[PDB]
């Protein structure tokens, strides 16, 4: 009686949502009620019962939290604070396929981490190949090495993304490719697709696979050198790293794939078949390997050695 009508207002929405929301009407929100209460699109206004697009931990992650007195059921007070916290999608089924198809350069039907990186970098935000490696790790979780739609809807979900961003870099031909590597430059890769393309695309030039691992702090080290070499080499070399520990498909490649054993590792495959193997920390050696390989090498080494010098002759 009490409330004043601005609260009294707020509150009979939340109840109206609520009962909305328990379908069967009996009172409360259990664990099938929410799943399709998270599945939902423009406030909980919008089920798809096509059939089921959230996974399992997402589900158990959301109980865990907001089922405060752990009776298996979300009651109204527990309803509000899911409500508060944004969980819901805000937005339409055609506005998030619209921002999915703006993100998706390749025109493929799924984002990669190069195209996540480009959505960074075009809004102001560009970001490291290592905090790739987490946007991946934390929105790709069934380790397909892209980021599919049902995954995209997380970022919206956890505002990684608004959809305000998207309306933005919608104002800023496609190939239909799986991956696009940008010439002069690594590509970072997720899937063993990724490299496979990679290497079928490039019949001409060596492919170098830069191993790398997270926490390995030479890795790091090496980073600011393969750029160089990259952009150097870029008519003889392409330059494709992976990060073994990124997901299972990465582990795979190091372990059965390539066996590599020490990182960083440097692994030259030629027409796909290694050729070259170094690993370490030494930048001269690793170029002049390189540059062994190649008939016709650019004028000057980026990281040149005394024996890796002609005499004059
Ligand atoms: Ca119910
Ligand atoms: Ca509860
Ligand atoms: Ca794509
Ligand atoms: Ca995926």
């Amino acid at each position: 009686g009490l409330m004043d009508d601005a609260s009294k207002a707020k509150m009979e929405e939340l109840e109206r949502r609520f009962k909305m929301a328990d379908v069967d009407g009996n009172g409360h929100i259990d664990r099938e009620e929410l799943r399709n209460l998270l599945e939902s699109m423009e406030s909980g206004e919008v089920y798809m019962m096509s059939q089921h697009w959230l996974p399992e931990d997402e589900l158990e992650r959301c109980m865990e939290q907001y089922d405060v007195n752990k009776d298996g059921v979300i009651s109204f007070e527990e309803f509000k604070q899911i409500i508060y916290d944004g969980l819901l999608l805000e937005g339409t089924l055609a506005e998030y396929e619209s921002a999915f198809k703006a993100v998706d350069k390749s025109g493929n039907g799924t984002i990669g981490a190069t195209e996540l990186s480009k959505l960074f970098a075009s809004l102001g935000n560009p970001v490291s190949l290592e905090k790739l490696v987490d946007l991946m790790q934390m929105y790709d979780k069934d380790d397909s090495g892209q980021i599919e739609f049902p995954e995209f809807l997380l970022m919206f979900r956890n505002s990684l993304l608004d959809l305000k961003d998207m309306t933005t870099y919608m104002t800023l031909g496609s190939s239909g490719s799986l991956v696009d590597a940008v010439e002069g430059d690594m590509t970072l890769i997720f899937s063993e697709e990724e490299l496979d393309a990679l290497i079928s695309a490039n019949p001409d030039k060596l492919v170098v696979v830069f191993g790398a691992l997270t926490w390995c702090r030479p890795c790091k080290g090496m980073q600011r050198p393969v750029q160089k070499l990259a952009e150097h080499y870029k008519d003889h070399i392409v330059f494709v790293k992976l990060f073994g520990n990124a997901n299972k498909q990465t582990k795979r490649i190091f372990k059965e794939r390539f066996q590599i054993r020490s990182t960083p590792c440097f692994i030259t495959l030629r027409k796909g078949e290694p050729v070259y193997t170094q690993t370490g920390s030494n930048k001269e050696k690793l170029e002049a390997g390189l540059r062994s390989l190649i008939a016709n090498p650019p004028v000057g080494m980026i990281y040149p050695s005394a024996e890796a010098l002609a005499a004059l002759q």
